């Protein structure tokens, strides 16, 4: 169900990724190298554990979770949330939680790209990423 999506995806286009950023309080020289930045996304699965790791020049982070199974995440920017990650319609659907706050990651793929629309308040980012072979 999840497979199409696994394998190793690099940054290709970016739209409003600092307005995201600064939703979620990031400071401006935090955002200033991300917005420059072009991660590498790695999903992988073992049975039905998926792991998702992000790596760049600036920040990694590694997450392991269960689908429909809540998981405590830290996430690039400090946030302590608490996660989960479901398909829904197609799209692997990543929903954090914390202070009262949510903010979701969801990720589509839309003729052979991997599409990331990330929410937080009104902050909407769509993000692109092409597989690598
Ligand atoms: C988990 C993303 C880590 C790689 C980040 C790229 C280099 C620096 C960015 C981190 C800056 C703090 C903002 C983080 C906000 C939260 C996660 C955004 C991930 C975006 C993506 O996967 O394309």
């Amino acid at each position: 169900m999840v497979d199409a999506f696994l394998g190793t995806w690099k940054l290709v286009d970016s739209k409003n990724f600092d307005d995201y950023m600064k939703s979620l309080g990031v400071g401006f020289a935090t955002r200033q190298v991300a917005s420059m930045t072009k991660p590498t996304t790695i999903i992988e699965k073992n049975g039905d554990i998926l792991t998702l790791k992000t790596h760049s020049t600036f920040k990694n982070t590694e997450i392991s979770f269960k689908l429909g199974v809540e998981f405590d995440e830290t996430t690039a920017d400090d946030r302590k949330v608490k996660s989960i990650v479901t398909l829904d319609g197609g799209k692997l659907v990543h929903l954090q939680k914390w202070d009262g706050q949510e903010t979701t990651l969801v990720r589509e793929l839309i003729d052979g790209k991997l599409i990331l629309t990330l929410t937080h308040g009104t902050a909407v980012c769509t993000r692109t990423y092409e597989k690598e072979a």
